[PDB]
């Protein structure tokens, strides 16, 4: 089968095969044929009792483990710790965020530059504003933010878009969360051998654990970096990998953490810094950036976004990178590796994400801007080892426009407001469009890549075929950024592709008929969207004809993600199997039983179209439902 | 293979075989040759790009998994992920021990029975006591207890027993603990794929977190069950299967989490209770405990111990238990098919562990006592429906001495101090033991069973090596339970078993030659008792002639003690190999670079013999190198 769709990516696979290096496909393709009982997620090691498989086929082979455990019990607890990783790497992801909002001063290196969004989310955390100076206002607001994480008694706090009617149907399930550390711990705790033994209640439990993930830690992470880094608006943007630059320093930024990013694009502006590109014979530093940091970077900056997921290696193939700066999660370790075959300098920066034959440098909190600084500089002098006849930088390159938080898309819906009549600055013509059914629903594209599917494949075809059927697609992560590169985040793409209630939507409103609304965090933005349009209708979000889609997913975090939308009420459709298939009572509750809990459900579908198909069947459904 | 060294185990065995009912030992068998890779821990499932496997024998076969990770970071962070599972088991205990220390009221079912140790503790949270009502005391200990586990700004508390040196060592190394459910968080975030691909860094962080549950969550778990529940003392008991009674009630209580079963206690002398247990025609209620919520109640009431963790199917072969009432951990799931074939009533009463077809009676924790009394009399009832034609209790049970708190081992060495010289309440008679070289050193025999080990062979065989060479032995957990059913826990023991050095202290001191200190989290007390040994002698815990075994283990939670048992600088054996053999820089580092980090290491050993030998090898250098 084709190993991508994207032709740059296709040019530089085959560059690699030139190279005599090895990408992520030939690692998959030397796998071959991977286990059947870890596929299906059959097998267990919790205990050194084990390694414990049981049969995938019930009524067949081993039925249990070692200490009785049958396969729903095992397929559940894999279920439930893969949830677990993922909202731990999620939280830890915010509560850097709020730390960093902690330690902002007016003439420090990290400052407020939302001020109107920041006493808003106090508001939301009951910290006063009135005749407060801003700074004492922040560290009040990263104080409650922070004891979100690991408060012990009392209730947690959460945004008010999240519809009372959800949390009383939170609060009967028994999944309503607490502390987003105590809830991973409660996980982790309840997989151990011996304990739990009942797959409805370890699904219940890693529910809980997931909306920790979806409407504390990220919800908290996004809203802090809008505050600190500033509210992404409308911009423009180049994306995939033509975007790098041969007669330039080619700075790669690859990870999650945002506030490296940001000191690194400050960093990138020094007047010192520019003169030694220049002085290293380079026209200047040209900074891409790749999958969530690279989306985060985009959202406020414009910094072109080199590629997702499965291209980081091909950035390196190329031979123009001469530094790439990782933080965490979603980095090959690979790449080290890799980057011995050119002479791209190789920057681990966390000392959460150490990487064996990396350079370290870590990343100086204190001090951000020094440490950007000379981490830059790094990658600057680097520009010297270039080799030019090892280059090859593909002519592919997108326009994109992104940018699309949820006060942007508010204020592009302020001009379908009748001034006679308002209200403005709500999400009003939203609700609109969707009650009267000029739009059929809403639809949200999140998600890794997989070797198991097409590279961007399923993403494409997913959104094109959501488009046609006037389903308006709001994009995050790698999936955001496979549409950018293919086009779709362009107002022409609205003529080119959308049927004619989202053209003329797209039209009236100005925008692309896909939303890029940031990184894999920025999912929280989503739920936001969703929460005010069901505080307008005075309806459940599972009464809404919504959906969410990972075509491709591969991380723990997307599992925590996927989980939390259904929680939340959205119905999920999943491009890639999920190790569930050995249990059948876990398939049943994940599939069937969940709607009777929260209202949504998970879809498995590996084919695209299908996936479109019941996507639009279900909203109708639901649509017919509602009365609209 | 025999089963097991244990008589009235293999009567039970041959029972079960009868009544054609599967035992642990039926299942593994059941298991045949378990999979190589996932023995050597070189299987990852940590993304849906996997399931991926890589050769345990370097330079050979596949090489990485489809991410790039090596044998090396797959081994280290399926490690990390255990030993996070078992800080995550402890650390929830603790917590729950913390929340009904917060709810301790003066007329209320919980109190506080030891106001010289509340205080002391509050010393060391630095609670003010002084003119102070005792339940305000013991909500602010509950307090600074509770932020332990979840403060994100400032420093943790940690006991006074901790030796300066020991702390400096962490902060220079990098492991000095933060609040428990952040490290576990930031285990399961280094974990997630793309994240921390260097095996020293993950094994340094598994550290980290491991150190959270041996001085923080199993300390406070321990100190704080102690001022609600009473220190222990020297008590006795009975063990083994035949303290089981015909024609009573009997109630097994399993598990972990202490309060339950201290309600169950005094529930058990309620005039009502007693009555209908007449009326059901038993001639009282017998209370006998398993694992270590039995050891809890045995260290602070004499509660007969039926048996241990591999023991717990046999106690319902016996046909007569007409109650198993169990909390959390370590609880096999075949029990409640087990059940099916007697009358036993089979309830479990956490949220935290639900068991399929059990009977779930949620313990009330708000009302502790009239929950206790509901459930024990739905045991009680159910004698009713007592077969006796189907009743074999072995007449095997064996008398203990147990209850040795660090107070009671200290009050116990107030004996052998000279009045006119002192000074009294110390540690010092057993430095000085251990000083002048009349007991070689002291080793913790703590652990599980296995089915892989010839169930309590190892424990007992190591158990008499090492007080056959002057090695004073104190035990938890299942461990102790062993030696309790074999008759080590006898001061006729010390003649029968112990070497000249040992035999001479015992009869100086009164005590049996092996001391049994209490539950697993009770492994916290050894610490504490190193810890003022090192501190009277102005030296680090990894100069003492001090060791670990676990001959036995089986559970993640034995993977996090021995983790930290390392970290705070005692050599542990391990009789079980742990999935690390895949690894060779794993290995290495356990084995041999852990001394350069924290000077100790673990030592893999599956012959008893030659861990007893290897242990005393050590030892010996060990005092060389102190001078003693
Ligand atoms: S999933 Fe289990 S059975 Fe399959 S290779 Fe991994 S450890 Fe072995
Ligand atoms: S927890 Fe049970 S099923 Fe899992 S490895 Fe241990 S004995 Fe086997
Ligand atoms: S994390 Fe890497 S090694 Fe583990 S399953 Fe995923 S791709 Fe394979």
């Amino acid at each position: 089968k084709a190993k991508s769709i994207d032709q740059a990516t296709l040019q530089l696979l085959d560059k690699a095969k030139q190279d005599g290096v090895e990408t992520v496909w030939d690692r998959k393709a030397d796998m071959k044929v991977q286990c059947g009982f870890g596929s299906a997620g059959v097998c267990c090691r919790n205990c050194s009792m084990g390694p414990c498989r049981v049969s995938p086929v019930p009524g067949k082979g081993v039925e249990r483990g070692i200490c009785g455990a049958t396969a729903d019990v095992i397929v559940s607890r894999n279920f439930a710790r893969m949830v677990a990783a993922g909202t731990a790497a999620h939280s830890d992801h915010g509560r850097s965020i709020a730390l960093s909002l902690y330690h902002t001063s007016k003439d420090g290196d990290i400052k407020v530059k939302d001020e109107n969004k920041l006493k808003e989310v106090a508001k939301s955390f009951n910290v006063e504003t009135e005749g407060r100076d801003i700074y004492d206002i922040a560290h009040d607001v990263a104080k409650e933010g922070l004891s979100n994480y690991g408060k012990q008694l009392g209730e947690v706090t959460l945004p008010p878009s999240l519809p009372e009617k959800r949390k009383e149907l939170w609060r009967k399930l028994g999944v309503y969360p607490r502390a987003v550390d105590r809830e991973i711990a409660a996980v982790m705790h309840s997989t151990h051998i011996g304990c739990n033994a009942d797959a409805e209640a370890m699904i219940k439990m890693s529910m809980r654990c997931s909306l920790t993930d979806g409407w504390m830690g990220s919800f908290m992470g996004t809203e802090f970096s809008d505050i600190m880094f500033g509210t992404p608006h409308s911009i423009d943007t180049e994306a995939n990998l033509g975007v790098l630059e041969k007669n330039s320093v080619n700075v790669v930024l690859h990870g999650h953490e945002p506030l490296l990013s940001e000191m690194v694009v400050e960093a990138a502006s020094d007047p010192e810094l520019v003169e030694l590109a220049k002085s290293v014979g380079a026209d200047g530093i040209n900074l891409c950036g790749m999958c969530c940091t690279g989306n985060e970077v985009s959202m406020r900056h414009g910094i072109k976004i080199a590629g997702n997921f499965m291209q980081q290696e091909l950035a390196v193939v190329t031979g123009a990178v001469d530094g790439l700066i990782v933080d965490v999660q979603c980095i090959m370790p690979a790449l080290a590796k890799l980057s011995k075959s050119y002479h791209t300098k190789f920057i681990t920066t966390s000392p959460k994400a150490h990487i064996t034959d990396s350079i370290y440098m870590e990343f100086d909190e204190e001090n951000p801007l020094d440490s950007a600084k000379k981490i830059l500089k790094e990658a600057i002098l680097n520009f010297k080892n270039r080799d030019q006849s090892k280059v090859m930088i593909p002519e592919l390159k997108c326009k994109a426009i992104l940018g699309y938080s949820v006060e942007e898309i508010i204020n592009k819906l302020d001009k379908v407001v009748n001034t006679q009549i308002g209200p403005m600055q709500t999400v009003k013509p939203l609700a609109d469009v969707l009650v009267s059914g000029v739009l059929r629903g809403a639809a949200a594209v999140v998600g890794c890549n997989n070797p198991k599917v097409v590279q961007d494949s399923a993403h494409i075809e997913t959104i094109k075929g959501l488009i046609k059927n006037d389903v308006i697609v709001v994009v995050t992560g790698c999936a955001a950024q496979a549409a950018a590169k293919y086009g779709l985040l362009q107002k022409e793409a609205a003529e080119k592709y959308a049927g004619p209630g989202l053209a003329t939507v797209c039209k009236l409103v100005d925008i692309p008929p896909v939303l890029h609304m940031g990184s894999c965090v920025d999912i929280s933005r989503i739920l936001d969207l969703v929460g005010r349009v069901a505080n307008l209708l005075g309806v459940d979000m599972s009464d809404l004809p919504v959906a969410g889609v990972a075509p491709e997913w591969m991380s723990e975090k997307a599992v925590a993600i996927g989980t939390y939308v259904v929680t939340s009420g959205i119905d999920t459709w999943l491009g890639v199997a999920p190790p569930v298939t050995g249990g059948p009572e876990v398939v049943d509750i994940l599939t069937n039983k969940m709607e009777d809990w929260v209202g949504a459900k998970f879809f498995i579908e590996t084919d695209p179209h299908k996936a479109v198909e019941q996507i639009v069947n279900r909203m109708n459904e639901k649509r017919k439902k509602l009365g609209i």
